[PDB]
């Protein structure tokens, strides 16, 4: 976990962009990969806080320059980017700043009825062109399979947890994930582009028109299964819930909802493991202990 001063942050740019000139600098933001610095507040550099989330940064760099000017919505420019070492794979990017603010829940709820109802439609069209957009160029290290995914999931938390939990509790989570793996339906799919981290945080709002000018953060981005990014958007707390994204899903034209619905409740249900993973590759060590509680109590 790397910081930086502005300092740092105006030498790492002044060196591959002598000529561009930083008249303000702030802070604008931080994720679990980078921290985000508002330069001439009219571009947003993100720099890594590790190497894991420099790898992000780089994967996000380069979905960018495949997918510019092909979606009905603006999503991050990328207008300066760092360099590699043998600790980070690219060591800052500058994009466009997208005016607008994040679309929250809270004010999703609150808008005319119409207007959501543009929302929920604007959100189906900018997926829909995603979810369609020709992956045969594209690098084959994007895929993510997922029946791949949650077998590896499953060595990784023996391997971590062999020492942590009794026998008893420890084939009960060998019990969950042969149960996942044998019911196909969450394996079954067609691979295509997805954005694969499609929350409100990342999805900005124009709030003198009242509808959405941006998504951003394609750090997680990754040719894996295009219900993903329905899922993302039912949780009740953080999310819209699940009328809202049926109404997305109709403009969609989803033809399997139910599907949907089940591949939400799994991932529901295998969050207190995934807490358990990322806490560990990510370095959260809240996570780690939250996930592992949870599993003593399962
Ligand atoms: N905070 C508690 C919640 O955390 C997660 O969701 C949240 C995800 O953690 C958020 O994603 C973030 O964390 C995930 C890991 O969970 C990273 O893969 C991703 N790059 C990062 O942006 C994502 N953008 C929003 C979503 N509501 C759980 N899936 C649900 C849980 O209620
Ligand atoms: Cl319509």
């Amino acid at each position: 976990m790397r910081t930086y001063t502005f300092d740092q942050v105006e030498k790492a740019i002044e060196q591959l962009y002598p000529d561009f000139t930083i008249n303000t600098i702030e802070i604008s933001g931080e994720g679990n990969d980078c921290i985000a610095y508002e330069i001439n507040r009219d571009f947003i550099f993100k720099f890594p806080k590790h190497s894991r989330g420099s790898t992000n940064l780089f994967n996000e760099v380069n979905i960018l320059k495949r997918i510019h000017n092909k979606l009905p919505l603006p999503i991050p420019e990328v207008v300066f980017t760092g360099m590699p070492s043998e600790t980070y794979q690219m060591s800052f990017a500058g994009f466009t700043k997208i005016k607008g603010v994040p679309l929250t829940p809270l004010l999703l709820n609150n808008l005319p009825k119409q207007s959501q109802n543009q929302a929920a439609k604007d959100l189906a069209r900018f997926l829909s062109e995603l979810h369609s957009i020709n992956i045969s160029g594209f690098k084959s290290n994007l895929v993510l399979d997922f029946r791949e995914k949650i077998n590896e999931d499953n060595k990784k938390i023996k391997k971590l947890l062999s020492r942590e939990l009794k026998g008893p509790q420890m084939k009960k989570v060998d019990d969950f994930y042969r149960d996942i793996l044998e019911n196909e339906i969450y394996f079954k799919y067609y691979p295509c582009l997805i954005h694969n981290d499609f929350s409100s945080d990342h999805i900005l709002f124009d709030t003198e028109k009242n509808t959405i000018c941006g998504i951003i953060d394609f750090g997680d981005a990754a040719i894996s299964d295009p219900d993903n990014d329905f899922i993302s958007l039912m949780e009740d707390d953080e999310e819209y819930g699940m009328e809202f994204v049926s109404k997305i899903l109709n403009h969609y034209k989803h033809k399997d909802i139910p599907t949907v619905l089940e591949k939400y409740r799994m991932k529901e249900k295998y969050w207190s493991f995934e807490k358990i993973i990322y806490g560990k590759e990510y370095g959260y060590m809240d996570w780690y202990e939250e996930g592992l509680n949870e599993i003593r109590s399962a």
